[PDB]
């Protein structure tokens, strides 16, 4: 996953 990471955002629908 990536929700635990600040890498996911609303800017990136590809991540969590």
């Amino acid at each position: 996953g990536a929700c635990s990471d600040p890498r996911a955002n609303y800017d990136h629908p590809e991540i969590c």
